[PDB]
């Protein structure tokens, strides 16, 4: 398509499908979602926010990033630090599981981040936009599941505090991603590298449910 951000959506579609299959995914969408394994997603999505997060500070001024810098309105680390205190309690950075596959997720973000920036964008839209967008379904679908206390805490993560509009705001970010000026030979590579995402959220999902079926 023209648009980057209509040509992201078109070329994923695809994997996307393939995400909502996976096994893991499919428990989870059937409300089949246990606390080992929502502690689980819980931890893999702090090790992938920290990661990047790091590049996108590191990159904030290039101008093959600059465009889609929104640090208050979607950075998720601080989310996720209390989230985690909550599921593993205050010695969570002693505990919480860094597998295998997180790592592979969490090494492909600081090699775009160090290597190929351009390609950052890719990691930006596909955990940022798509968090914003069927965040709130799995979110849902989550509490409902969790049967949590009233501790008012846990899933901060699913919040964004600073952005008042969720379709206002991911207009914007389509218009500051329809901004970027790249060769058609990086764009192709951008829409690569977001296909990419999600295969590595298919083998982290494949990964976690077999840690879980013991
Ligand atoms: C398997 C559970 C998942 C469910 C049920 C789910 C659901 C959704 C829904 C309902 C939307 C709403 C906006 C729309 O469709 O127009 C969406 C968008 C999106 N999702 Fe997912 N999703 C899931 C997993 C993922 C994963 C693993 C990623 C990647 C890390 C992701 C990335 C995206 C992106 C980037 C968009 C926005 C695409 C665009 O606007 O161009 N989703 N998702």
């Amino acid at each position: 398509p023209q648009d980057l951000s209509e040509a992201l959506k078109e070329a994923t579609k695809e994997v996307h499908t393939q995400a909502e299959n996976a096994e893991f995914m499919r428990n989870f969408q059937k409300g089949q979602v246990t606390r080992d394994g929502f502690k689980l997603v819980m931890a893999s999505l702090y090790h992938i926010y920290v990661a990047l997060e790091e590049e996108i500070e590191r990159n904030k001024e290039s101008p093959v990033f600059a465009p889609v810098y929104f640090p208050e309105e979607l950075h998720r680390k601080a989310a996720l630090e209390q989230d985690l205190a909550f599921w593993y309690g205050p010695r969570w950075q002693e505990v919480i599981p860094y597998t295998p596959a997180m790592q592979r997720y969490v090494k492909r973000l600081h090699e775009v981040g160090r290597t190929e920036p351009e390609l950052l964008v890719a990691h930006a839209y596909t955990r940022y936009l798509g968090a914003l967008s069927g965040g709130q379904v799995l979110k849902k679908i989550a509490q409902k599941a969790l049967d949590l206390p009233s501790s008012g805490e846990g899933l901060a993560f699913f919040t964004f505090p600073n952005i008042a509009s969720a379709t206002k705001f991911k207009q914007l970010y389509r218009s500051r991603m329809n901004s970027l000026e790249m060769t058609p030979a990086v764009r192709q590579r951008v829409i690569e590298e977001a296909k990419t995402a999600f295969l590595l959220n298919i083998q982290l999902f494949e990964e976690l449910q077999e840690l879980l079926t013991h």
